[PDB]
């Protein structure tokens, strides 16, 4: 018997979901690369939680830390299309370009890359999925990432980092999609 963190999915999460990590949330590591998984509840309907996810253009909606992103005009949220966020100030990344890799409604996917900006995150690759969870019905929001690792950095680095960034941000996802509730 160990002990994981919260992040970490529990058992019975990952014997409904481990399919789902063999298709979107697992990536070719090895040389100078590193991948993380997280999970997060929310005791809010998957339906809700994905009209949030799938926002590419509003991503302030629930990331943290993002001064502004604007898209272009033409803008049609489609894959291929692209975003360029502004950090606010004080922080080790000033700005990031990100592309949409991935929208898919049906199986409630979605996933970007950063392509890139003024950070430290080379090629950074990421995918969120939504399920639905019975026993009253709940959600879990898996977000996995795959991401270079700066020269003088060691991959446990790396991982704490961009870890928190999306800890966070799953969190403020909990909180305002259970905020109106029923
Ligand atoms: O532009 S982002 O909103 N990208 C979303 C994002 C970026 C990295 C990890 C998780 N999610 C963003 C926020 C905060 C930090 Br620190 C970032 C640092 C580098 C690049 C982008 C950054
Ligand atoms: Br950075």
């Amino acid at each position: 018997h160990h002990q994981t963190m919260p992040s970490d999915l529990t058992q019975d999460e990952f014997t409904q979901l481990s399919q789902s990590i063999a298709e979107f949330h697992t990536y070719q590591l090895g040389n100078g690369r590193c991948s993380s998984l997280l999970a997060q509840r929310i005791h809010a309907p998957p339906e809700t939680v994905w009209s949030v996810v799938r926002r590419f253009d509003r991503p302030q909606i629930y990331k943290h830390f993002i001064k502004s992103c604007n898209v272009s005009e033409d803008f049609e949220m489609r894959v291929g299309c692209t975003r360029d966020v502004n950090v606010i100030s004080g922080l080790p990344a000033n700005t990031s370009r990100e592309r949409l890799d991935l929208l898919d409604d049906d199986r409630r996917v979605t996933g970007f890359s950063i392509t890139g900006g003024e950070h430290r995150l080379r090629n950074y690759k990421s995918v969120t999925t939504v399920h639905r969870f019975e026993k009253r019905i709940w959600t879990v929001v898996l977000e996995s990432y795959v991401v270079d690792v700066p020269e003088g950095n060691s991959e446990e680095d790396t991982r704490l980092f961009a870890d928190t960034v999306i800890r966070l941000n799953l969190q403020k996802l909990a909180s305002i999609t259970e905020a109106m509730n029923r």
